[PDB]
């Protein structure tokens, strides 16, 4: 139904790469194309599921899914985002954000994640790398991909993936936004895994910036609760951020 006939898509410069590679493309304007290539049965399965999940999504902070192509090769085309991911801006570009932009980023990410969970969709790998800033003001959530242990919840470390795992990952992003640096900065990787997995280790909330609102730190701590059931739902935290963002205005 959303299939793009062959010949319409023009594939351009290569961006990323084993299962598939993504290119910048032109289809009624700037678009991104993720192409396949032997296609593994799991790879074909993931291709089917990604199209199935993406078509059910129509939200501004969720990466716009424009279509899929089959004739030349299996491919999925999405909107082209100009800018860099949240991970690059915070930890690689060494660019300090105004607090209003930070809460706006957390507010925007909260909207998309709440939209996903409202659609019974779980974003199993949520992290600063998977948050893209279109232009520099609008955030787009997508699967721009072991490498993401820091965002993994205690239960997923021990053994699983659920809404509670997603909201915990949202907490680390809150820690990244407010502190400006990766969690567990003091620590090595095996030491972090065992300590966090056993519950001995938790991010250092004192490192947060002074301008951080009191409600945000409390909200951040609530998301990082070791008990899965203790973590708040995305409707609650979206309302809290938006209410706080409204007050700041
Ligand atoms: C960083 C740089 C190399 N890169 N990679 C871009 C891309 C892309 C995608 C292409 C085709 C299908 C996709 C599906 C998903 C996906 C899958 C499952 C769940 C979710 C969700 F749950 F998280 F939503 C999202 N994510 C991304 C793409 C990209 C871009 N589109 N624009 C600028 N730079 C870009």
């Amino acid at each position: 139904d959303w299939e793009i006939p062959d010949g319409q898509i023009t594939v351009g410069q290569r961006i990323g790469s084993s299962f598939g590679t993504v290119y910048k493309g032109k289809w009624h304007g700037d678009v991104a194309v993720k192409m396949l290539n032997a296609p593994t049965p799991q790879q074909l399965q993931a291709f089917k599921n990604e199209v199935g999940v993406l078509r059910k999504t129509r939200h501004v902070n969720i990466l716009l899914f424009m279509g899929y192509s089959t004739k030349p090769q299996l491919a999925i085309v999405t909107q082209w985002c100009e800018g860099s991911s949240l991970y690059h801006h915070l930890h690689a570009s060494e660019t300090k954000f105004e607090m209003k932009k930070l809460i706006d980023i957390a507010r925007q990410t909260a909207r998309g994640m709440d939209y996903l969970h409202a659609k019974s969709i779980i974003h199993r790998d949520l992290k600063s790398n998977n948050i893209f800033l279109h232009e520099d003001n609008t955030v787009k959530i997508g699967d721009f991909g072991s490498g993401s242990i820091l965002w993994m919840a205690p239960e997923v470390i021990r053994m699983p993936y659920s809404f509670q795992s997603d909201v915990y990952a949202f907490g680390i992003v809150l820690y990244e936004l407010m502190t400006g640096q990766l969690p567990y900065s003091n620590i090595n990787r095996d030491q972090i895994i065992e300590m966090v997995g056993r519950g001995s280790l938790s991010p250092d909330l004192s490192k947060v910036r002074s301008n951080c609102p009191k409600r945000m730190k409390r909200l951040m701590a609530e998301c990082l609760k070791k008990k899965r059931d203790e973590r708040p739902s995305f409707p609650r935290i979206l309302a809290e951020i938006e209410e706080l963002a409204r007050e700041l205005s």
